[PDB]
Order: structure tokens, then C-alpha cells, then sequence
């Protein structure tokens, strides 16, 4: 009943390979790894998705377009954000993968968790990729959960809005997808007003939470867990998928949201507590020793534990300087949310939540 850790050398290192994310895939790795975390869980290497498992989402021409290209491109969303770089096709093929897998530890009933802290590439659409996002993982993910689960509740706790994700499922009352983002005008994506809402028979079956800069862990907890909550007992979910992209905490280059992984920690305890099938994901996180620090922590409050501050001597210890301690301060910025809003956007979803279901 241990939680599944997706995990192997070739993945890290396929994920090291990101142009955008150097290394990072091996300082999380490394830093549970250090903590022995590892030791505390079961450790399944990834399948690379075959063809036709990333085909249960992504078009074909899309699909033979990234392996000839790994071996109109804009047109297939690769450029800038996405490179059409030497194996990218073997690295979406591990990623889709690697979500894949887990969500097969979860319906084979293997555990009650699974984690994929390489994966949460929510942005990438069927034909397209977007946002650094070659292909979309979680989408592949809470397809293979809806193999035995009936109602996937996916969340979204990451910086930018997962609109891959409430695209795939926008029309579908058997998956919702709730997402917490920064909402701003000129910000990726762009998307997820809170009058998103889905769209036809998944009418009320996306929620948004569009928040600006500079929340902190008391506030976004207690929005998020008045959303869950009502979440929870309108939805009634079978399984969760869980994305907890890392560019929200406090020292992120990206420096928008002003968390620590204590208040996102208090989110995925709120989460784990239904006790249901769970699929781990990260995502977003640009700070790479912090990213490191945040998902080890969650990965100690999935396990019930609680870690040493002092940092163990490592591969990359020396990125955790000059204090060397897994906890983070907190930028002195303003907090751009004025309870006001906050207070429409939070009455406006308990408001769609009435029709939920
Ligand atoms: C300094 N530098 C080289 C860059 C700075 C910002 C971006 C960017 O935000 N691009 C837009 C795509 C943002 C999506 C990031 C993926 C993510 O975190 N999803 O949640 C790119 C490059
Ligand atoms: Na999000
Ligand atoms: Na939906
Ligand atoms: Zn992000």
C-alpha cells in the first residue's frame, strides 16, 4: 500500500534533456533521493508510451510529425517554447509514459498514490505543442484512470493555468478539472477567466481560480480548500490527478505567487485525505533548487514524515546555499489580491458548483 515513485536513470535523464529545465528532474530525484525517500516507496521504472497511447489524445500528424523531427512546424506548436531538438519524441514518449504508468499502478490497485514528479505538462493541446509542453501527460494520465475510475477530479495547483487539460475535458461531466493560476492579462496562457466553466454536457465541470501576485500560503490554502471542499461532495470523485507545478513558491525567477511548500503541502494533505487513487504530477518550477526542495517535501507529507531542515550532502548540495535548509522564505511583496474579489470569484464557484451533477 506504499506509494509508486516513477522512476528510473534513462527517465531522469530523458527529463534532464529539456532545454528549458536542465537537471532539474535530477536535483528532485537527488534531493529525495538524499532524504532516502526513495527507500520509503516503490520505485517503478516508466514505460515509454508506445504510438497508440499518446494517439488516445494526440492526432497522428501531430504524433509522426515529433519522431521524423526527432530524428508548417509551427503549425504543430514547436519553436520558441518548444524546440524541435534531437530525441523530443523519445522524451515525450517517456513523460507520456511515465504518467501513463503510474496511472496503471493506480487502477492495478499497486497503491493509492503515484507519483510522476517529471510530469504536469498540462499546456500541450491534440495537435500541438505549447508551453514547453510537447505533450500533454496528465491528459494520457486521467485517460488510463477513467479505465476502472469512473469520475476523475483533476487539480491544478501550478502557476499557470492547465488549459490543456480543461480543453481535453471540457465537454465531459466525468472529468473535472480544477484549476488555481495566476490570471493576468499578457500571462500564459492567457485562459481560465472563473466564468470558464466547460462547455455542453461538461457545463460546470471546469472550475477556474484566476488569482494575481503575491498570495501566500494562508490565503490560497483557504480559497483552495473552500473550492475543493465543495468540490468534493458536488463531484463525488473516484480518482484524483493532481499536478503540483512549483513556479508558485517564493524565490521562482518567475516571481508571481509567493508560496512556500508548506501551504502547497497543506492543499495535497486536504487531497490525500479522501483517501482515493491518487496520480502525483509536477510541472512548472524555475527555481531549481527550490523546485527540488518543494516536491521532496510534499513527497515527505505524502509519506507522513516530516525531514530534517538541514540539507543532505548531495550531487548538488551547493545549489542549496548559503543556509543549506529545506525551508523557504517569502519575498516582502504586496499581496495583489484584494479579499473583495476573492470573494466573487469563490461565491461565483459555489454558485456553478450547484449544478454539479
Ligand atoms: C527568461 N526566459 C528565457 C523565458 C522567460 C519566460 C518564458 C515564458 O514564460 N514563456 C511562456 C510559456 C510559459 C509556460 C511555462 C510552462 C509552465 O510552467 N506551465 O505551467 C520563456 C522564456
Ligand atoms: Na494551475
Ligand atoms: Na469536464
Ligand atoms: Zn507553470
Amino acid at each position: 500500500l506504499v506509494p509508486v515513485y516513477i522512476y528510473s536513470p534513462e527517465y531522469v535523464s530523458m527529463c534532464d534533456s529539456l532545454a528549458k529545465i536542465p537537471k532539474r528532474a535530477s536535483m528532485v530525484h537527488s534531493l529525495i533521493e538524499a532524504y532516502a525517500l526513495h527507500k520509503q516507496m516503490r520505485i517503478v521504472k516508466p514505460k515509454v508510451a508506445s504510438m497508440e497511447e499518446m494517439a488516445t489524445f494526440h492526432t497522428d500528424a501531430y504524433l509522426q510529425h515529433l519522431q521524423k523531427v526527432s530524428q508548417d512546424s509551427i503549425e504543430y506548436g514547436l519553436g520558441y517554447d518548444c524546440p524541435a531538438t534531437e530525441g523530443i519524441f523519445d522524451y515525450a514518449a517517456a513523460i507520456g509514459g511515465a504518467t501513463i504508468t503510474a496511472a496503471q499502478c493506480l487502477i492495478d490497485g499497486m497503491c493509492k498514490v503515484a507519483i510522476n514528479w517529471s510530469g504536469g505538462w498540462h499546456h500541450a493541446k491534440k495537435d500541438e505543442a505549447s508551453g514547453f509542453c510537447y505533450l500533454n501527460d496528465a491528459v494520457l494520465g486521467i485517460l488510463r484512470l477513467r479505465r476502472k475510475f469512473e469520475r476523475i477530479l483533476y487539480v491544478d495547483l501550478d502557476l499557470h493555468h492547465g488549459d490543456g487539460v480543461e480543453d481535453a475535458f471540457s465537454f465531459t461531466s466525468k472529468v473535472m478539472t480544477v484549476s488555481l493560476h495566476k490570471f493576468s492579462p499578457g500571462f500564459f496562457p492567457g485562459t481560465g477567466d472563473v466564468s470558464d466553466v466547460g462547455l455542453g454536457k461538461g457545463r460546470y465541470y471546469s472550475v477556474n481560480v484566476p488569482i494575481q501576485d503575491g498570495i501566500q500560503d494562508e490565503k490560497y490554502y483557504q480559497i483552495c480548500e473552500s473550492v475543493l471542499k465543495e468540490v468534493y461532495q458536488a463531484f463525488n470523485p473516484k480518482a484524483v490527478v493532481l499536478q503540483l507545478g512549483a513556479d508558485t513558491i517564493a524565490g521562482d525567477p518567475m516571481c508571481s505567487f509567493n508560496m512556500t511548500p508548506v501551504g502547497i503541502g497543506k492543499c495535497l494533505k486536504y487531497i490525500l485525505q479522501w483517501q482515493l487513487a491518487t496520480l502525483i504530477l509536477g510541472g512548472g518550477g524555475y527555481n531549481l533548487a527550490n523546485t527540488a526542495r518543494c516536491w521532496t517535501y510534499l513527497t515527505g507529507v505524502i509519506l507522513g514524515k516530516t525531514l530534517s531542515s538541514e540539507i543532505p550532502d548531495h550531487e548538488f548540495f551547493t545549489a542549496y546555499g548559503p543556509d543549506y535548509v529545506l525551508e523557504i522564505t517569502p519575498s516582502c511583496r504586496p499581496d495583489r489580491n484584494e479579499p473583495h474579489r476573492i470573494q466573487q470569484i469563490l461565491n461565483y464557484i459555489k454558485g456553478n458548483l450547484k449544478h454539479v451533477v
